[PDB]
Formats: structure tokens, sequence, C-alpha cells
């Protein structure tokens, strides 16, 4: 559940924090509109999963794996065990074109995988919207009723460390890794007004990745829903967004704050970009 | 409203948050469950203004003035109208003894106040209970139906500077300014192992300040109900906390974290203590 009457935590013994020292002194930990932005050193894990254990809370992953994508499934799916909410309840929602071709990992006790077939639709407009419209669809037909957080992230992808309940709140976005220090005017944004999708170069807070966001699930169903309203949109009126559901998806985030921001730490690709100090953990990062 | 479909905010020019740099250098700007901690330099008002209006956000401010204390009110509710929450409709519920004694103060449109008598009295330990009880109660009379918010605050206080919806949250509590740079072990909290309020030596995140703490109506109600609950049994043990509802406030911050802490620039006393480097406003302050 989320929001529910909730017991005291229990007696706990951890270091007093510092109200005159920075948790961190070389990056920003808090947007301007107070969401916080999660990295190694702001949080104290051992008092985020009581909070959230003692609420029962249950964790949709979602993840799409079509044609040869679903090679990637049983790394992703072994190296979740390891890393990802382990200790919570997590459902894995794997939709795909070739239900067959899922790999038979083992979960851990508390853990589910369902197995959701997609449309092999003809027009690649259709496959281009499929995420935002299949995520939103299956609000109502499972994860109202399955789960209290979603979270929507692509296969091909390890975990290598880390990814728990810190990450939880009604929505939040994920900095990109190729543009977390760029100014706004190098954004790959949407430039075209003609688009729904549209950002002037005078605006944008953070370039956000689409292979990584999530939230409550009322959250998730209205940035899905309002994703594949304006894609459609666009379809109409003959313009495809420079990165598709990634323009969508930093527009809505534009106009609709998201409460929490995850560093790239969540999002990463080493073979591109290294290991720069700034990331204590490389938590979530691309298959080379 | 809190937490109703929300439209979205419009094109809004301004400086683009810099992942790289800290906002502050000096403080620390995040508790570790995640709960910002506000201090100048950590907001950008005019987005926190647009959020909030767009809600159509409504501020109760609470306030008991007793015998003498009717004399501090002139000048909070002056203050109050020049610093609090301005463009926001506000409430102010004045909880007196001393109905007549309430100055007729000018109101700015959106801002009303009600005065509710209390009852005066015979024992002290009732008196002791009276404002978490008040509290309490009042949700239901009034508060449910009428603010969105509420900010119980001490009367004998003037406000200097802006104290706006930067502080709106479910919890919040305002870290208490003769202790933000202490040591846990030198935090007054209770420590007689007989008292509901008692905290040991090695617990302890934060000394929050009985004058200044709020949230939705719905966590107010659940934090004045479970203080005043467990006054009435110290009473029936035979025992009064060292800083009664303020020891009792700092044991329920502890079982239920805030979801934003106030800096000290929200709760201050400048003839105790000056105005130190690290305070860049003085928001709210003690009357010599």
């Amino acid at each position: 559940a989320i929001g529910e009457f909730m017991v005291s935590l229990p007696r706990m013994v951890y270091p007093q924090p510092k109200v005159l020292t920075p948790c961190r002194k070389d990056v920003l930990v808090v947007t301007p509109w107070l969401a916080p932005i999660v990295w190694e050193g702001t949080f104290n894990i051992d008092i985020l999963n009581e909070q959230f254990r003692l609420q029962n809370t249950t964790i949709g992953l979602t993840v799409f794996a079509i044609k040869k994508y679903v090679a990637f499934l049983k790394l992703f799916l072994e190296t979740a065990e390891k890393h990802f909410m382990v200790g919570h309840r997590v459902h894995y929602y794997v939709f795909t074109d070739q239900p067959a071709a899922v790999p038979r990992v083992t979960l851990g006790t508390g853990r589910q995988l369902s197995v959701l077939e997609v449309r092999a639709y003809k027009r690649w407009q259709d496959v281009s919207m499929r995420r935002m419209e299949m995520i939103s669809d299956f609000c109502e037909r499972r994860f109202l009723s399955e789960v209290d957080y979603l979270v929507c992230v692509d296969v091909d992808m390890e975990f290598r460390d880390h990814v728990g309940v810190e990450i939880l709140t009604p929505l939040f976005g994920t900095l990109h890794p190729g543009f977390y220090g760029s100014s706004r005017e190098a954004f790959t944004y949407e430039r075209r007004p003609q688009s729904q999708a549209y950002i002037p170069k005078d605006e944008g807070d953070f370039y956000y990745g689409g292979a990584f966001f999530g939230g409550s699930v009322q959250e998730v169903q209205r940035l899905t829903r309002a994703c594949h309203q304006a894609m459609m949109v666009d379809q109409a009126n003959g313009i495809e967004a420079v990165w598709h559901d990634e323009s969508h998806l930093n527009k809505y985030l534009l106009r609709h704050k998201p409460t929490k921001v995850l560093s790239p730490e969540y999002l990463w690709d080493q073979q591109l970009l290294g290991w720069p100090a700034v990331l204590r953990k490389l938590r979530f990062t691309a298959v080379p």
C-alpha cells in the first residue's frame, strides 16, 4: 500500500545526521522544486527499507523484449534478482513477441514473473507508440490491483549494484548519462514547434532517459497516457519526435515535475563513458 | 486540494539547475530518509508557487494566545500578513481565553481569521495538554473541511522574511535553533524510561522545536492525537516530560520521520543567538 496508516519505526542505532556537513560536496542533491536527487551518500537504506517494508510495498518492473532483444532477458533477470528491491515483493512483467523465448530464471521468495504477449504490429508508427500504449492499458488490466509502484526500464542492460526503495516516490525520472553535465541548449529535446514534444532552447531542467522512469501506478498511468495521446497527435500531424517516446517523456516531466530524480548511477554505459569519480556506484548499466 | 489531478505548469524561464554544483556547500540539504531540509538556496519559489497555486492550496495557521500572551497577537498577525503564504489562501485560527482582546488586524484578499475560545482549565496538567488536545479535536470541527495544510506556531514571535509554500508537505518539523549544531547526546530529549517521550542517548536524528510544526490536516491530526494520548499516559503514571509537548513531538518525529525538515531560518532567536553566517535569512524570530 501507499500512504496508509503506518506504525512507528522500531528503535534503530545509526550515525547522527550532520546538519553542518553537506552529504555531497560535488553534486546537486535536491532540485529547485525540492525533489531529492538520488546519489550514493544521500540515503540510509536501513531507514528506507524499514519505512517501505512496514507498508508492505510491492514493486512492478516492466520490460519489453522484442525480436532479437529476447537474448538480453536472461542476464537482465538474473542480475535483477541479485540487486533490484531485494527483500521486498516484486512482480516482473515481460512484454514480448516471443513468449516461448523467455528464459526460466529462478526467483527469490516473494518475487513473481508474468509474460505478456505484444501484437506484432506491421506499421512502425504503432511500434513506436507501443510501450507507452501498453504500459498505460496494463495499469487497468493488472497493475492497479497488483503493485504499488511501477519501474519501467530497457532490457539491454544489467544490474551491477543496489537498486532499491530509495527510488520510490509518486513520479521519478533518471538523468540520462550522456547529458547530466550538459547545458540545456545541448540537450537533444525535440526542437520543432510542430511537435507536441517541443521544448524551446531556454526551457528544460534536465535531460531524462527513456530507459528508466516510474512512480506510483496512478502517476505512471497519467504519464504514459499523456505520452501516448501526444504521440498520436504527432502522427496525425505527420511528425515523429527526434528521440521518439523519450522526447515525449522529457516534455511531460518538464510540465509535471518529478518527485525524485535518480542520478546516472541508475542509468549508465561504461563502454561509452567509463567510470568517472562522481559515480561512486554503477548500479544499472548498458550491455556492450 | 492535495494530490488531485494537476494541469501542466506554464512555460517558465529560469536558470538551469546545475547537476555538478551543490546548492549549499556548508549545510546538509537532504535527510538520510530523503526528506529535503529547507534552507535559502535550495528552492526556486516561482516553480513552487505555480505548483501550489494550481492546486488551489489553502493553509491554516494555528496560534494559542493565553493570559498576557494576547499582547503578542498584533505584531504576529501584522507580520504574517507581510511574509506568510502571500498570494495563497490563508485561514488564521486564534485560540484564546480572551476573544475580546484579539486585535483588529487588516487582512489581504483571500485571508480570513477565526477566534476560537479555550476553556480556562484550573489544573496545570490540562493546560499542558491543551494545545495538542485542541489541535487534534479541531481537525474534525473545522480543519478537514477548511484547509489543506496546517502550520502550528507560537505567538511570541514575528515574521521578518518569506515563509511560503516551500514548507508544505505531508509532515514537517523545524530544527530548534538551540541545537542544530549539537550532538544527539546534548539534545534535551526526555531521558527517563518511565515517560512515553523517552529517547535513549544513542537515538535521535534532530531536536525539533515545538514552536513550529505542521503538515497535511490528516498527518497533523495523527501527530497531535498521538502526542495527546502519550501525555495522558504520562499523567496517569505521575511523570511530566522535561519539555512538555515538545518532548512528545520529538518522540513522535523520531518514530514517524517528517517528509520535510525546516532549517533554523524558520525558528530563530536573534537576542540569544545573533545572526550566524550559515543563516542567509532570518524568517520567523522570537520577540525579545
